[PDB]
């Protein structure tokens, strides 16, 4: 096989992408009290990596490409229970800009989130189309929270990600929190939340985590300081090859960065098949660098 080419939205080029870039910025900085204040940050990076991973790339189902998280099976799945709120900030942005494909745009808000939370550049490509309802991948394809090292490296093989890759992706659960009544986990993983850093690495390392269950009967490992760890969070440091590697980005803020804006691009692209003459990937200012 199934091909997916990216088409450019008729005329358009990188300053109409800024404008939806900004637009988006604009809104993160004025809705600043949602979630207790952590902000809608990263509940948008989470829907460009639920919107992104359910691709399979044996056949080339799912992924980012269609925009297919707003057609109900796909919306109602339970793995994305939440998400909601992020589709709910991004209905202005899109009906202000009804040119852009819902592919792009699930796409580029989790990529204004990143940097507008201070964190690394993420090269952005356009051309996502919107396809059909009967192309909406099946609910089980997000991965489970309670299972092992093994399970996590397995699950990641399906989107093309190795050990470096899965390390790096999972550091984005510095951001926000898990909330009891979407996915049976409560608590955030460290104090800055709604800033993008390698706090997830620290945490790991050097909190005194212990096994607890939470009141939905579920284990998770929770600190002194009011922090948590999902199962699989902390099968990072139970695996001695993910160990290795929460240990570089604990001690390498510039190498978690990097490693990190590859890894969340190419995450967002899996499936898409970018013509030669496609335009290169456009990497957006920020507000702050605008002086916005
Ligand atoms: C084994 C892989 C993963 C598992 C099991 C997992 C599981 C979860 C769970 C259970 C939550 C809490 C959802 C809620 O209760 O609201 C969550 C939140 C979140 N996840 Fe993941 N996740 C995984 C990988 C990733 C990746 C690759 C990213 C992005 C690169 C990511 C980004 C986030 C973010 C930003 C939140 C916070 C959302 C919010 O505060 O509303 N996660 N994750």
């Amino acid at each position: 096989t199934l091909v997916h080419v990216a088409s450019v939205e008729k005329g358009r080029s990188y300053e109409d992408f800024q404008k939806v870039y900004n637009a988006i910025a604009l809104k993160l900085r004025e809705d600043d009290e949602y979630d207790n204040y952590i902000g809608y940050g990263p509940v948008l990076v989470r829907l460009a990596w639920h919107t992104s991973g359910t691709w399979d790339k044996h056949d080339n189902t799912g992924g980012s490409y269609g925009g297919t998280y707003r057609f109900k099976k796909e919306f109602n799945d339970p793995s994305n229970a939440g998400l909601q709120n992020g589709f709910k900030f991004l209905e202005p942005i899109h009906k202000e800009f009804p040119w852009i494909s819902s592919g792009d745009l699930f796409s580029l808000g989790g990529v204004t989130a990143v940097q507008e939370m201070q964190g690394p550049k993420i090269p952005w490509r356009c051309g996502r189309v919107d396809t059909p309802e009967d192309t909406t991948p099946d609910n089980g394809r997000l991965p489970d929270a309670d299972k092992d090292a093994d399970y996590v490296r397995t699950f990641f093989q399906r989107l093309n990600m190795n050990d470096r890759e899965v390390v790096a992706l999972m550091g984005a659960h510095a951001l926000g929190k898990t909330h009891l009544k979407n996915s049976g986990y409560e608590g955030p993983w460290g104090a800055a939340n709604n800033v993008f850093t390698n706090e997830f690495y620290l945490n790991l390392l050097n909190e005194d985590w212990k096994l607890e269950k939470n009141d939905a009967n579920n284990e998770q490992w929770d600190s002194k300081s009011g922090y948590m760890m999902l199962p699989t969070d902390y099968s990072l440091i139970q695996d001695p090859k993910y160990l290795s590697i929460v240990k570089e980005y604990a001690n390498d803020q510039d190498k978690f960065f990097k490693d990190f804006s590859k890894a969340f691009e190419k995450l967002l692209e899996n499936g898409i098949t970018f013509p030669k003459d496609a335009p290169s990937p456009f990497i957006f200012k920020t507000l702050e660098e605008q002086g916005l």
